[PDB]
């Protein structure tokens, strides 16, 4: 239990908290912090980027309520034409499709707002302003919400370019969850190549990039030359 | 409200009760009645057929308990690796497959016992004994449980020969549910032909047989020259 | 279907929407509107009252998430010591008490913030500022959230002074839900007097005030000299 | 792991299986065994006692289906008048009371049949016939179902005379669950005395009898001079 290992355990928990599924307490904390950063930044394009990012998260939060209400309404129905096991299976499959289609619509609306937030941050041309902690914090939040919205619906290939942009920001590369999700997203791509009998150069590329992020995630949370890091190094070597 | 129409409404309800999903009260009533009929019949092959039929229904009843217990056990688990919507969908799909596989195993065991019940009734060669009400009652119960087990798992083509044997017994042809299930089973076959671009002679045969049973089911529960019977006749004509 | 009757049906729906249980879409709409009114008002005490009101609603919204998460955690447990019906009853009664105690704690925190919002509005002494639409809108929202928090936990007597202050604001007296909840709250008090064999002057007072608000709620949504209004007048007369 | 300790672990599991909540597989096994014992016994009073015992268990089994169907029907209703937390609490409390009242009715009908089973066994006067394994097996099954029906509804004092009659039969005194339930039932009585400030002679009697059965249950499943038996002896000493 070194000063650095205690700092590690606390930091991994703080990083896991950062990547937590959105809820009310987290929404309130995020937007209270972002609105103060907007006041300190006093930049019109940042204000417009924040407004779009907030609308995008609001789309997600509204959809979370829609799904609970829809499931409640479906549970409260009497099913007179459900004598057979296959009928109840079919009905649950139709309900799951309605939920999936509404979540896809909410994700599309949310990504349109995130894309607009990015368009406003692209308008901040001054390199000194782009290096500001306020700028990097909002950019990280937009990308993280974007990655999570795609990941939730199993759009793992779509998360890869966003996660790669995210890890380039400040010290985001030291984030164990960013590496864990990147590793899984590359794994999905490797598996898609193996399943579709795709080209070997792509298989090896995806396998390599999965291993890079799997090794980095292990190193970050367990440390270099620990039983977890040494083990992953041995299988790859 | 004629003497015959009052007799019709009461009879359709009694027929719907006959085709009800198996529960404890129905099981107890069925086997108490069958065991008394076995005593009156005093025939060793009937006794052995009844024992196999009972074992087959017992398989079904035991499986009903297994499914409720399995669903209860699955609901009582903490899911630490279920952050994403697609993960919960996948997990529910795995649970539904375990349920489907166990129901298929119970159906196979139940049909093996029903087949053995039929083998023992086939050993009763004396034509006077085969015409006995006890014989026809057990034969109807075996076929009805067999049809229902297949129908529950969406094995509608498999129900067709069994339903056709069932309706030949005594006055079973006057049963609205037997015609309703036959009509749906022929409809499934017609739809399979249309979906697989099968031969026209089969399409027309299945369409015709669906219409025969749809018309008969309507005639039986609503009566000839009623607004329901006249309507179905017009669409077919 | 007169111009006024069409205006009535639309208005009752808008009033029912105003008194709807809090959800994310409603929270977002309320605080986006209140924050713009704060900008137009440009008053420091209004800003502080709005901040306290928002913290109070946030307490309620956070508690809604806490309850769903608690119920989920309780459902996901295996109960090895629950062989008997009375054990499952007792366990559900303990879960309901934990929920009730947490909701009472959240209500107490929310009412402390609403009380602080009212303290800041009490600091706005200028009679011209107290007559502003921004002032009356925030005051109505604070009282309505306060009434609803108390009503949710069955604190109906506590809602009476708040509902009476609420109906005095602008045209809030024309609100069918305000009269409906007042009528029920007075009914609870009348029933408490009858149950505790309380004094007749209190029984008659509560009965009268229940009737006043029951009659007003009927008049507002069905109109004067309609089959609903005429009926209530006849029973009271 | 001695020959006796392996015999102990297997036997405690067989005893726990004997006291398991009734389900279809257990019902089928019990009545198939009892009907064969009836054939070997060839006694008319035993046949009538078995018929009453079966009707009593059937009452219980039918009620298990009734409760699941009632809960299903209640879950499938839309509740338009359930805006408030207290309304949903009240509604669930009304549902629990309907379930409790139906279970009490089924228990009363089941105990009337068990009492009739006992009346028929009381008619078997020949001491040689009363010592028969068939007689003792049916008597144990009647008492065990009777105890369990009472225990399920928290009628623990009512179970005490039945458990005391049960443990007198053959080697039923070697049954760990019989002692465990007796200990809990005496504990309930001790707690009722402490709660109602009842007489000390009753408190000490119930405390003593609770300890007798708690010590015996420990001795039976863990063995004499084991860490579990030695411990319970020390607290009592």
């Amino acid at each position: 239990l070194t000063e650095d290992q205690k700092k590690k355990k606390k930091e991994i928990m703080e990083q896991e908290s950062l990547w937590k599924n959105p809820d009310f307490k987290g929404y309130n904390k995020t937007f209270q912090e972002l609105h103060q950063l907007s006041k300190t930044f006093a930049n019109n394009q940042f204000r417009l980027a924040l407004s779009n990012y907030q609308s995008g998260v609001n789309t997600i939060m509204k959809n979370r309520d829609w799904v609970e209400q829809y499931r409640k309404e479906e549970a409260e129905k009497k099913r007179l034409d459900e004598k057979w096991y296959w009928q109840k299976v079919d009905r649950k499959a139709r309900e799951e499709r309605v939920v999936y289609r509404e979540k896809m619509k909410a994700k599309q609306d949310a990504l349109n707002y995130f894309s607009k937030a990015i368009n406003h941050l692209d308008e901040i041309k001054n390199p000194d302003l782009r290096e500001r902690p306020e700028f990097k914090r909002l950019l990280s939040d937009v990308y993280r919400s974007w990655i999570m919205a795609e990941y939730d619906l199993q759009n793992l290939p779509q998360t890869i370019p966003i996660l790669e942009l995210y890890i380039e920001i400040d010290d985001n590369e030291k984030e164990y969850p960013a590496h864990k999700y990147l590793a899984s997203a590359y794994s999905f791509e490797e598996n898609m190549i193996k399943k579709t009998k795709g080209p070997d150069d792509m298989l090896f590329k995806y396998r390599y990039k999965k291993n890079v992020h799997l090794l980095r995630a292990t190193e970050l949370k367990y440390g270099k030359d620990s039983p977890e890091y040494k083990h992953i190094v041995n299988v790859i070597n």
